[PDB]
C-alpha cells in the first residue's frame, strides 16, 4: 500500500494498492510496469494525456482509476489486462476507446461521463462490452 511512486518502486514486488491521485502528473512513468502484483491503481484527478504501452504489465491489476485527468487516447495494450473489473475515465478527452478494449472480458465498471467525444459512440461502446455497466 503506497502513496509515492519512487518509494513503491524500491520493493516492486510487494506493492499491490497504489494511490497518486492528486498528485499533478502529466506522465506515468513507464517504470510504473515493474509493479507487477499491483491490483488497485488510483490515478485520478492529475493531468495525463494518455497512458504507456508498459502498462500492459500490470496484469494482476483489478481497478484502474483514470478519472479527472487530460486523456485523449489510451493505448491498445489497455486490452490486455485481463484481470481488469473496473475502469474509471470520466471527466477526460477522449477522442476515441481502442477496440481492444473489447478483450477486456472480465470489465464490470466502465465510467465515461464527460468525455464528449465519445457521446455519439455509445451505442457502439456498449455493442463493444455487452457485459460491462457504463456509465
Amino acid at each position: 500500500n503506497y502513496k509515492d511512486l519512487a518509494e513503491a518502486l524500491q520493493n516492486p514486488k510487494e506493492v499491490r494498492i497504489l494511490d497518486l491521485s492528486e498528485n499533478q502528473l502529466t506522465i506515468l512513468p513507464k517504470e510504473i510496469g515493474k509493479l507487477q502484483k499491483l491490483q488497485l491503481l488510483d490515478l485520478s484527478r492529475n493531468r495525463l494525456i494518455t497512458l504507456p504501452k508498459e502498462i500492459e504489465r500490470l496484469q494482476n491489476l483489478l481497478s484502474l482509476d483514470l478519472n479527472e485527468n487530460q486523456l485523449t487516447t489510451l493505448p491498445k495494450e489497455i486490452g490486455k489486462l485481463q484481470k481488469l473489473q473496473e475502469l474509471g475515465l470520466s471527466g477526460n478527452r477522449l477522442i476515441t476507446l481502442p477496440k481492444e478494449i473489447g478483450q477486456l472480458k472480465n470489465l464490470r465498471w466502465l465510467s465515461l461521463k464527460n468525455n464528449t467525444a465519445l457521446i455519439p459512440q455509445k451505442n457502439k461502446i456498449q455493442k463493444l462490452l455487452p457485459n460491462t455497466n457504463i456509465d
